[PDB]
C-alpha cells in the first residue's frame, strides 16, 4: 500500500456504512427511511431488508450504526449522497460505503 493506488476508479459497492442512528433504531427504521433512494435487498427467511445493527460490546445497547444492503449500486451511492448529514431520528448521520 502507499500515497497513490493502482484502482483510480471509485468502487461503488451496493452495501453502505451509517453513523449515528440512535440508541433507539431498527431494521426496518433504517428501511423506511433509506427507501426514498431505491430498491434495498430483503432476505425471505427472516422477511427482513438486510441491514446488519452494531451493538455495543459492554452496554449491550445499540450504537447507532448499520450496513444497508441495496439491490443496485447507484442507489446505494445515492442514499450517501443524499442522507449523509441529516436526521434520522433526531440525529445527524454519517453515510459512507461499507469497505
Amino acid at each position: 500500500m502507499g500515497h497513490h493506488h493502482h484502482h483510480h476508479s471509485h468502487s461503488d459497492n451496493n452495501t453502505i456504512f451509517v453513523q449515528g442512528l440512535g440508541e433507539n433504531v431498527t431494521i426496518e427504521s433504517v428501511a423506511d427511511y433509506f427507501k426514498q433512494i431505491g430498491i434495498i435487498k430483503t432476505n425471505k427467511k427472516t422477511g427482513q431488508p438486510m441491514i446488519n445493527l452494531y451493538t455495543d460490546r459492554e452496554t449491550g445497547k445499540l450504537k447507532g450504526e448499520a450496513t444497508v444492503s441495496f439491490d443496485d449500486p447507484p442507489s446505494a451511492k445515492a442514499a450517501i449522497d443524499w442522507f449523509d448529514g441529516k436526521e434520522f431520528s433526531g440525529n445527524p448521520i454519517k453515510v459512507s460505503f461499507a469497505t
